[PDB]
């Protein structure tokens, strides 16, 4: 795999996106490993309903938390609407999946990267934007406002983001904290330290979606 990775150049992802007060991290990080995977096979980089994985995944919690692989699991056995079809409410509603008709896609499984093992996550990422969880509740993370961020940073893995690529010293990571936070919504944390958990507990669980 290359030294440097970045799925935006490839076209690969949408704009950043703000998940509002809701506990839809999760949805909106399984949504962003789905619309690059689209692209990358299709050819056509379109936005999915987040909103929808909020209202209808029943393994997860709406917006009091959830997993972006249940997520991606419904996707693989449903498919998924396109955002505008679903658009976003900051809220979590009844699943409205049925009142817009077919899904515009729909995937063929879900893989979970080999968890605290660095160079696996990079291979992933190296093949399409994947799925990864972190610490975000500190001040560090928080106040994040550019360059490769170290920490402090604990493994109480608490918010899912995705991983669109990585560089020699870090993994970039586009989180859903609007285009106001970090490297205009976007955050990369250094790699290669050693630590199996990875800063910030980056290497805990990770999964992307397989699409044909």
């Amino acid at each position: 795999i290359p030294e440097y990775v970045d799925w935006r150049q490839k076209g690969a992802v949408t704009p950043v996106k703000n998940q509002g007060s809701c506990g839809s991290c999760w949805a909106f990080s399984a949504v962003v490993t789905i619309e690059g995977i689209i692209k990358i096979r299709t050819g056509n980089l379109n936005e999915y309903s987040e909103q929808e994985l909020l209202d209808c995944d029943r393994r997860s919690y709406g917006c009091n938390g959830g997993y972006p692989w249940s997520a991606l699991q419904l996707v693989a056995q449903y498919g998924i609407h396109y955002r505008n079809t679903y658009p976003y409410e900051g809220v979590q509603r009844y699943c409205r999946s049925r009142e817009k008709g077919p899904y515009a896609a729909k995937t063929d499984g879900v893989r979970q990267v080999q968890p605290y093992n660095e160079g696996a996550l990079l291979y992933s990422i190296a093949n399409q934007p994947v799925s990864v969880v972190l610490e975000a509740a500190g001040k560090d993370f928080q106040l994040y406002r550019g360059g490769i961020f170290v920490g402090p940073c604990g493994n109480k893995v608490d918010h899912a983001v995705a991983a669109v690529g990585y560089g020699p010293n870090y993994i970039l990571i586009k989180n859903s904290w609007g285009t106001g936070w970090g490297e205009n919504g976007y955050i990369r944390i250094k790699r290669g330290t050693g630590n199996s958990y990875g800063v910030c507990g980056l290497y805990t669980s990770s999964f992307y979606p397989v699409k044909n």
